[PDB]
């Protein structure tokens, strides 16, 4: 299966999915004076308050908080989008160290982490149909900084012992994902990809400009997590992030002068 160690991790990928080296594929590195301002671009509209969160998940590759969304109760839309995206999911990919653990970077820098809060549109149906088509998702990333603590992750951060190893799931009810947010929504955009496995080119991107910031013993109880099931050989989940990808044909646009 795949992972993110050294015989399974991102450079061998292609091998049983191919489109890990296609026109369109995610995280890029997201040059800020490349991307061009866009007038055209609407404000992001960020409607979580009715959002229902249900559970908190370890799958081996990261920790997922899942969401209703049999009903439009958390949605995205504006911004380079066109019609509604549910709220799905959201996971982070983080580092070993500080100093890395983002999978998009901003001319070259790495963040501590990043938090993708994953929506699907409502065209088609259902996530699985909309992960099938060019503009079937749209993922909101938002990159953290290690310095003070956020208070809107520390109820994540204290489920976490629940759900050490792969499998492992927490009831998670009533989390508001609005305290996850910066103060300003300014983002870049471009067409991409799923960085993990399928890898299927079904997202438009809206990173955020504004970091957030995390507390080092916050992002340390992430480290603490295990890719492994109970009872197995323990390894940490560290540096479950996948590195930039050529940018290729696309352009990246921001929403600011
Ligand atoms: N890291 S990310 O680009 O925000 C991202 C978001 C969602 C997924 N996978 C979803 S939740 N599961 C999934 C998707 C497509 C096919 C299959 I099989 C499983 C995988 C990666
Ligand atoms: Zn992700």
């Amino acid at each position: 299966h795949w992972g993110y160690g050294k015989h399974n991790g991102p450079e061998h990928w292609h091998k049983d999915f191919p489109i890990a080296k296609g026109e369109r594929q995610s995280p890029v590195d997201i040059d800020t004076h490349t991307a061009k301002y866009d007038p055209s671009l609407k404000p992001l509209s960020v409607s979580y308050d009715q959002a229902t969160s249900l559970r908190i998940l370890n799958n081996g590759h990261a920790f997922n908080v899942e969401f209703d969304d049999s009903q439009d109760k958390a949605v995205l839309k504006g911004g380079p989008l066109d019609g509604t995206y549910r709220l799905i999911q959201f996971h982070f990919h983080w580092g070993s160290l500080d100093g890395q653990g983002s999978e998009h970077t901003v001319d070259k820098k790495k963040y501590a982490a990043e938090l993708h809060l994953v929506h699907w549109n409502t065209k088609y149906g259902d996530f699985g149909k909309a992960v099938q088509q060019p503009d079937g998702l749209a993922v909101l990333g938002i990159f953290l900084k290690v310095g003070s603590a956020k208070p809107g992750l520390q109820k994540v951060v204290d489920v976490l012992d629940s759900i050490k190893t792969k499998g492992k799931s927490a009831d998670f009810t009533n989390f508001d994902p609005r305290g996850l947010l910066p103060e300003s929504l300014d983002y870049w955009t471009y067409p991409g990809s799923l960085t993990t496995p399928p890898l299927l080119e079904c997202v438009t991107w809206i990173v955020l400009k504004e970091p957030i910031s995390v507390s080092s013993e916050q992002v340390l109880k992430f480290r603490k997590l295990n890719f492994n099931g109970e009872g197995e050989p323990e390894e940490l989940m560290v540096d479950n992030w996948r590195p930039a990808q050529p940018l290729k044909n696309r352009q990246i646009k921001a929403s600011f002068k």
